[PDB]
């Protein structure tokens, strides 16, 4: 989905809409996701495979870190399931595919970052 | 990384340290430069209407993960410990030079991300 800058723009709009609709995040939380995803999508703009991988991981890691920073510890599993659902749905509606690898990366990153000193 | 003037200087110093290490070739150094410059622009843009502590953490993690992923991408699996040591040393010197702390929390984040990303399907060869 991060092939086309227009597909990327369309995925971002759809993901943030899925976050707003969940009822799990307030005004500021949905805005946090929007500011961060919009920034990284815009940055993702000659390409190498290595650079594409770095940008895909930067986006996955930014989403994972927001889940932790928005959560209060005990609700990380609930917010992980809500963000996983929002992601799967936006990918499926914008691409016809659920991009399970991208979702796996975000889930793995959420679990690793729940233990980093930046989040202690 | 909240101070644009510092951010830019850190980018230049870090990339200089990567080039001087001799551990990364010309393409590697180019990939690092392009990615670190994009993530600085992202750090500024990520402030949007009102900067928040949660957004600042998300953008520091995005920068750390982008560095960790290129370490994996620029090798092909084998020499990960040497490259982790060289990148950690390049980062510490660039942080000390531009801030006067080694910011070992940020460096540890990058070392943890190298460990975890070296497991992921995107990195399978």
């Amino acid at each position: 989905p991060f092939s086309n800058p227009n597909t990327a723009e369309a995925f971002a709009r759809s993901f943030v809409s899925n976050i707003v609709s969940s009822g799990e995040f307030g005004a500021q939380g949905a805005e946090d996701f929007d500011d961060i995803i919009q920034s990284l999508i815009q940055a993702q703009s000659h390409d190498t495979k290595a650079k594409a991988k770095a940008m895909q991981v930067a986006l996955a890691s930014s989403i994972a870190e927001l889940v932790i920073a928005e959560s209060s510890g005990g609700d990380v599993q609930r917010k992980t399931n809500v963000i996983s659902n929002a992601l799967r749905n936006a990918l499926m509606s914008t691409t016809g595919s659920p991009n399970e690898e991208f979702v796996h990366e975000v889930q793995d990153l959420i679990q690793m970052l729940s233990q980093e000193q930046i989040n202690e």
